[PDB]
């Protein structure tokens, strides 16, 4: 019977829990985390090898949203290199009045198939008039 | 002749752009013809006036509708790239279960999915760039 050090009202419960994790905008499920897990916070404790099976679990998921994520600077070079406004840009790619204006600051993330569709034209300008 | 709305203003004939939202999306319809009121914005258009506002209408109508891709298409691109459902989820975007719900119908992919879909029916070589 250990009662929770954050709380200090529920019991640590050893269990397996699915974590809900954000990270740059991505959602993911982190999926079967051992751990102890108080009954009524559900703060979470985890021993060295949890500790190690959770963080491979949660730097795995960084490190592809990171691979996959591009950044402001390749954005607008892309744009520029098609000659668009941020409008029409944001309009032929997708994600919105003002999408552009906000991915070239750093202010949001593209959805996914923007990005793709962004790393495809990049090096296939000559596309530009099948997704215009 | 008094406007038959607000009862308070004059119609007078003349041209107006028109905002108009279909679907959630605006736009503006230029150049309508008709008689206006003064007051209050309504307008009366005439039968010549109401035919060609109306192609307006429904040829913003119809390319808003055609932006949806069939679900039919979704399977024929998919199946062409060789992928499964769940690769094509983590590949295109959309989450865990996106793909499956598209091909059912039961989801419309992001704008961007659907262009990019588009692209690789026509260049399906192309995926070994993005994958
Ligand atoms: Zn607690
Ligand atoms: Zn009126």
């Amino acid at each position: 019977h250990m009662k929770c050090p954050v709380c200090h009202q529920g019991e640590m419960v050893s269990g397996i829990k699915d974590i809900p994790y954000t990270f740059r905008g991505r959602k993911t499920v982190l999926k079967g985390i051992h751990g102890l897990y108080c009954v009524h916070c559900e703060e979470s404790i985890m021993n060295k090898e949890e500790s190690d099976a959770f963080m491979a679990q949660v730097k795995a998921f960084r490190a592809s949203v990171n691979a996959e994520t591009v950044a402001p600077e390749f954005i607008v070079k892309v744009r520029k290199k098609l000659s668009l406004t941020q409008k029409e840009a944001s309009e032929i790619f997708g994600g919105g009045v003002n999408a552009f204006s906000r991915y070239e600051k750093g202010n949001a993330q593209p959805h996914p198939s923007t990005i793709k569709l962004l790393r495809v034209l990049d090096k296939h300008p000559e596309l530009l008039n099948e997704i215009r």
